[PDB]
DNA sequence: CTGTAGAAGGTACCTGTAGAAGGTACCTGTA
DNA sequence: TACAGGTACCTTCTACAGGTACCTTCTACAG
């Protein structure tokens, strides 16, 4: 695959050089906007709502909307001052917690972690330690000037780094309206449900599920192209 | 807390009325572009790149780019026909460990609907006992996609997932070694290290430092 | 300085990307042999002592002299198989001993260890740990296809990696002929010797000592060059 | 042990007859180049680059390369006048500094110093004075027609004289690229690193480390011989 | 309040490429 | 043992441009 990030997993004296690859790709069809009669691509042009004039990029400033219709203009220098840029590309591990402690509810984006230069032995040691102890590593990571939380876990023979939502962005499963909390299920009905589920149970065949809409749109495009 | 979808989980004769709630919210800081002269928000005008002129939404169409610079225009009629082909239709049940969290894309809590509680708890208990997840097809808003249904705590969680062709293979990751050449003493030392840094998960410990810094700076600027 | 080796310091899970620089340079004067009448450089021509013919580098093979006058030929395959090559450039630390356990008579060559890419925090941690515990690290390294033993220690603000002689190559000071034991030493004579040493004691001035032969040769060369 | 040098440590009125012994030996495997057709050793013939004529040692003169391609020819008389000859083989001590003032990065070669004829009491007095004052003696010495700097120190019951590099041939540890200061060190991380280093700490056992390449080559030679 | 898509700027990492010299490593000779 | 001289080399940095995948942000439409 294509490497998108070069750095190291650092927690104290440990510093394992690693590389990141995107674990998923967006195959959804993107449709360009074209003029009805000219059939040319459409471009976005910035125009002020008050001065009603075209604005160059140097005439645009960023402003945080603090109440409805009122903006505190954050100067560029302020924006760079808020960012705590790091000169060292490191997935700095801040904690190690049991795997069950963090639900896949938190997970946002998945990355494949591969060994870097002169870091295969430490990579294998960390992978085996994580698999044996059955836990994951909570870390802080920056890809391109951002800053987010991540968890490192083990999937098959690879290490997977999943960025996660911050704990205050994840809602509570105990606040869901109407969810029962009493384990008063009947044994006969439960057994019938289990039998039905087992009847519907099959194996996971990834080739069985396909994007039908994508294939249909591609076939329509091919038919219109040939005709 | 706020219902965003109201339908039913359906397979065969089983039809459980359910409601969907977003399991996560985006609290990232969003900034509005403004003019420097008058500090008014800006707006986007769609103009043609071949010849500059403002176009109404009724003056534009959608075209799929098949090669570089060449598009096939999909008329709204055929686009609607393709989009045609409120229930979460379960196709089959697989094991919990058969689908990795790298498949998961979006998370939703599932709550019982009107007169749909007994079936809801029956399905939840069956899924928990059998250790299975239900693969299904569903549409949120004019976009059909694939999802799974699992049990988290005492709730049902529906995770809309990526299609299998959209997920890369862990075997294709460059340079990843095999599980054959790990020393026992080094492994024990590494395990001891990991156990030393092991701590309980404290959700209040981790916070968005950049967002708090930006909010504090905004408050200070407002005071000034 | 000029980096001469790029790799990492590895012991178990710990990996520290580092760079090697030569701590010393040979400033001695080198003289080129020239023809007396032509003043042109000379060339080494390899000629067999028996066939009395000039040999191409593909007509020459290496041989070990197990006994005087007889050689066992070690072909390319044997030498390649004996020389174990590693896929990773690592200073594999095997031991951590006390600093005083290894005498400077073991030391052979000195190298300065600088932080590598994304390897500064771990470098600082290792330096501080070595300085505080008063320990050195025994390791195996290979600069250019020649495996040897080394020790990592702390000098001032830097980490210094010294290659060392193998223990079988170092003689024992207890077997030096004629060296007396800790026999009784006269206190007055020892005090007089101490006062003499203190009288001759001065501070270390690196500029005080210089290679006088090199300066004399350079001055003679310059004098002949001028006139 | 074989005496390789016989002289006296001299400073002012103090003159201590001494003998020098090599403190280390080169046990590396050396392979003789041989002709592949007859398995006879090869020899080097000095031939001129331009004239392409075989040159006897009386037709070869030394030359210093001040610029690339141009050589100032230094005749025998010039080189003899440049070299300083001493009628007495003496290690002439110039001053004494502390043990810690000269780093082992200066050290080049090691020799054991043994008492000479009727020079045991002075040897013991010098050893005791150097040990008690914690000092080393900087000196000028010539082994065989090459004057160099040396330091005299005490190791176990012996005196060790180390030929050392000139100060201009030793690089500065403050110019190592990327080396940081000691200000930013986390205490918890430092304690973790110290605990890890103590975990890998072991007593120095010289019998554990051996030149595996030499043993492998000797085993291969023995296998080829026995067959 | 949430889902959904489109356009736009940017740059990191890989790919394809080459020259120089500084320090490694080895071999002989030679008294 | 000392001591030097010649020889093959190759690694790291210097000097180098093109291209794509992925990040990241911003607005707008729907109900």
């Amino acid at each position: 695959m294509h490497t998108m990030w070069k750095g190291s997993i650092s927690f104290g004296l440990v510093n394992i050089p690693i590389k990141l690859y995107a674990a998923t790709e967006d195959k959804d069809i993107k449709l360009r906007s074209l003029h009805k009669e000219d059939h040319a691509p459409i471009k976005y042009e910035k125009v002020c709502t008050n001065c009603e004039k075209t604005l160059s990029p140097d005439e645009i400033v960023k402003g945080y909307e603090y109440v409805k219709g009122k903006y505190v203009v954050l100067t560029d220098e302020d924006l760079k001052s808020l960012k705590q840029e790091h000169e060292e590309k490191a997935v700095e591990i801040v904690d190690f917690v049991q795997l069950q402690e963090i639900d896949p509810i938190y997970f946002n984006r998945s990355y494949f972690v591969g060994p870097g230069d002169n870091g295969t032995k430490a990579y294998t040691l960390l992978r085996e330690a994580l698999r044996s102890t059955g836990k994951i590593g909570i870390a802080n990571m920056t890809i391109r000037s951002k800053q987010q939380l991540a968890i490192l876990r083990v999937y098959e023979n690879c290490i997977v780094m999943e960025s996660i939502h911050y704990p205050d962005e994840v809602r509570s499963a105990a606040q869901v309206p109407g969810v029962p909390d009493q384990s008063n299920v009947n044994d006969k009905e439960l057994q019938t449900a289990i039998t039905l589920i087992d009847e519907l149970t099959a194996k996971f065949e990834p080739e069985k599920y396909e994007d039908t809409y994508r294939q249909a749109l591609l076939q329509r495009v091919n038919d219109k192209l040939e005709n």
